[PDB]
Formats: structure tokens, sequence, C-alpha cells
């Protein structure tokens, strides 16, 4: 057996958070190390550069020359997630140009500026909604299955025309596909995922209807112009991430305001301040790092660092957001501080879709809490909450909350 002393180099690449608001304790010291880029090992024994810097994050989310093709036999898998969606074309996430922007442009238009601002009333009445059901079904709740998934989920399915009474069946499969740590069960639930999309594509070309699903099955695939199978995985892309992230950020929010009681006053006393309070809590709370691996097609040199053609990269957003050269004592929150800049959305080509439906859900979800809930607590201490692993999306699984009756 090993004798001799076990440090490295390379140290084992994802960690999980302790504390839902707090970098992991190896993390901090990747953030400490000089230098863009630093070597780590994956879980199945395979080297890869991580990005710690905020402006080498930016630079290298902006090379053509750091891929996002998933099928790439080199791309930076952080668990036996990966392996398993091999067979099915990649949604847009996964392409690189000229292919992504082909795909990505044939959604963009319900993501609009104009678009979201008409979202508001739908998306205030599915909140108020939500929240009026959970304060009169009891004194407790669990806050994420009655409040931080259905909300978006219920947004996220009427813009793809994907019809809510199967809302059980899909929010399952979601959940076991984002959460799924071996191959064979993530297989099992994007094929149950695809099945379900795939009949409602044959809906829409028998009865033309509404939403961005219908309105590829209309336009982009009567032209030829997606394949069936790629249509499938861009609504399956939207679906998930339009319910998943969201309800992370619902959850963590409300965990890290109610551990921060002077700024969380201080928001509810000045409603101005949830727009900014929205943008610091993305940055400090950074839930995304999944979605940061590269791999390399050529050399890059990244200020002395040479990441090789074939490398894998992962651009650690939640690090790079805790850069001291770009936010002042970068590990406190500060909801009056400035917060842009950030990188939980990412940076270039690839920038986070569905960013201002988020920024919408999230300011409204706060200014409901606020008024319709301001005794709201933990009915838990924040000791007994379990969190999810780095190799997911960062989030709980269960969050108990109480109030005054
Ligand atoms: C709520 C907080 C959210 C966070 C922190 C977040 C984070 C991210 C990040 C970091 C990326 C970049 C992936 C990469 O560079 O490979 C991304 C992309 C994307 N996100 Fe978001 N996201 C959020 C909400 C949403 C929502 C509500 C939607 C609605 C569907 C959405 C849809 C997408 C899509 C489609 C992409 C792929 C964009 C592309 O490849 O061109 N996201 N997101
Ligand atoms: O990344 C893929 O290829 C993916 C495929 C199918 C469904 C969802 C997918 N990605 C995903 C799932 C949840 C959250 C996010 C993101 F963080 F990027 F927004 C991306």
């Amino acid at each position: 057996t090993a004798t001799t002393p076990q440090t490295t180099d390379a140290p084992a690449f994802p960690s999980n958070r302790s504390c839902p608001y707090q970098l992991p304790d190896g993390y901090a010291q990747l953030r400490d190390t000089p230098g863009p880029l630093h070597r780590v090992t994956l879980y199945d024994g395979r080297q890869a550069w991580v990005v710690t810097k905020h402006e080498a994050a930016r630079k290298l989310l902006g090379d053509p020359r750091l891929s996002s093709n998933r099928t790439d036999d080199n791309f930076p898998a952080t668990s036996p997630r990966f392996e398993a969606v091999r067979e099915s074309p990649q949604a847009f996430i996964g392409l690189d140009p000229p292919e992504h922007g082909t795909r990505r442009r044939m959604t963009i238009s319900e993501f609009t500026v104009k678009r979201i601002k008409g979202m508001r009333p739908e998306v205030e009445e599915v909140v108020h909604g939500f929240l009026d059901e959970m304060l009169a079904a009891g004194p407790t709740a669990d806050l994420v299955s009655q409040f931080a998934l259905p909300v978006p989920s219920m947004v996220i399915c009427r813009l793809l025309g994907v019809p809510y009474a199967d809302h059980e069946f899909f929010q399952d499969a979601s959940k076991r596909l984002v959460q799924s740590t071996d191959a064979q069960s993530a297989l099992t639930a994007r094929n149950d995922l695809a099945g379900y999309l795939d009949g409602l594509i044959t809906q829409f070309q028998t009865e033309p209807g509404a939403g961005l699903v219908g309105a590829l099955v209309a336009d982009q695939l009567a032209n030829g112009e997606i394949d069936r199978e790629e249509l499938i995985s861009t609504a399956m892309l939207l679906l998930i991430a339009g319910h998943e992230t969201t309800a992370s950020m619902t959850s963590l929010s409300v965990i890290t305001l109610l551990d921060h009681p002077e700024q969380y006053a201080a928001l509810r006393a000045d409603r101005s301040l949830v727009p900014g309070a929205v943008e610091e809590l993305l940055r400090y709370l950074a839930i995304a790092d999944i979605a940061g691996g590269r791999v390399a097609t050529a050399d890059i040199e990244v200020e002395g660092q040479l990441i090789r053609a074939g490398e894998g990269v992962i651009v650690v957003n939640s690090i790079a957001n805790r850069d001291g050269t770009v936010y002042e004592d970068p590990d406190a929150l500060d909801i009056h501080r400035s917060a842009r800049h950030h990188l939980a959305f990412g940076f270039g080509v690839h920038q986070c879709l569905g960013q201002n439906l988020a920024r919408l859900e999230l300011e409204v979800i706060l200014n409901a809490l606020m008024d319709r809930v301001p005794t709201l607590r933990l009915a838990v201490p924040v000791e007994q909450l379990v969190l999810r692993p780095g190799t997911t999306i960062q989030g709980v699984n269960e969050l108990p909350v109480t109030w005054h009756h």
C-alpha cells in the first residue's frame, strides 16, 4: 500500500460545497494560486485544465479554439453522466459555429427583451398562485417541491408549448437526467423525455399549435432545416435548463438571504435594490460550473501556460466570480455592490439564452416572498440541509420552511 505523502499538484475536480454560498475549500486554493489555469484530475483519472481567473475566463470562453463539442473523445467529462448521451444529436449548447448559430437563432425570438417584458403578467400570476397554494396547504412546506420548481416549470412549459398536465412525468425525468450519477440512469431519463417530446412533435404536425415547439415543427422541421431528433434535443435543453436553474437559484437564494438578515431587511425596505441583488446572488451562488467544459482544437497560449490541442478545459465560473481584482472582498455578499460582468451565465456565443427570463423570474419571486411571506424562515438548521455534489447543478433537493400562520 501507499506509504509516502499524498499531496498532488492536480487535485480531484469538481469539489462539493459544504456551505451553499461559499467556495469549497479546494476552490479557494485554486482561486488564490497565481495564473489563469490550474491542472486538475477528473473522476476517471484524466487530467484537465481549470480556468480560475475572471478575465482569462472571458478570453477563453470567447476563443473559438475552445470547442463545446461533447462528442469529442477528449471533452472534460466530470461524471459518468456524460458518456450516456452519445447516440443522440447534441442541442446547440454542444455545437460550435457555424452550426451553433443556425440552431440558436431558431429559438432567440422567444427570449427577446420585448417578449420577456410581455411575460411579466404570466410570471406574476404563476408565482402568486403557487404561493397562495403553499401558504394554504399547511404551516410548513418543502419550498423546492411546492414553489421553487413548479413556478419556472409552468413558465417554461408555456413558452415551449409543453402541456403542464404531464408535469409529474417530465419533472421527474428532468431531475433524474441532471442528477444522474451513472450513464444508464441518465440514458433512461433522456430516452423518457425524448419519447415524450417525440409524441408532442407528431401532434403539432397534425394540429399546429402555440409555443416554441409548435413553431419549430411548423417552420424549420417542415422545411428540413432541423432534424426531428435535433428538435427533440433542443426542446429538451430548454425544458430542463428552464426548470432546474431558476429552481436552484430560488432555494439557494432563500438560504443565503436568511443567513444575511441585515441585507435581506435592506432589500425588503427598498425594492429598487432587487435587480442588483439578483445579480449579486447570481455572481455569489454561481450554480452552473457543470456548463464550463470545453476542448481545445488547437494550441492556446494563456499567460505563459500552454493549452495543447486535444486537452480538456473547464471554465469554473464560480471561482472566476470570486476574483478579487474584479469584485473587492469577493467572498462577501453585498447586494449593494456592482456585480456587473459576472460569469454566472457564461460569456460569448453560448452565453445563457434564458438569462433575462431568469432575471425576471427571480425578481418576481423575491418580491413575492417579501410581500406575501415576510416571516418565512427555515424549518431546520442550515447544518441539516443536503447540498447536491459539484457534478450537477448546485442546489438542495428539499428545503423545509415555515412562517407566521
Ligand atoms: C437561473 C439561472 C441560470 C444560470 C445560472 C444559467 C447558466 C448558464 C450558463 C453558465 C450557460 C453557458 C453554458 C456554456 O457556456 O456552455 C448557459 C447556457 C444556456 N442556458 Fe442558462 N442559466 C440559467 C437560466 C436559464 C433559463 C431559465 C433558461 C431557459 C431555457 C436557460 C437556457 C439556456 C440555454 C438554452 C443555454 C445554451 C446557450 C447556448 O449554448 O448558446 N438558462 N446557462
Ligand atoms: O447540456 C446539455 O447537453 C443538455 C442536454 C439536455 C438537457 C439539458 C442540458 N443541459 C443543461 C441542463 C441544466 C442546466 C443547464 C445550464 F446550466 F446550462 F443552463 C444546461
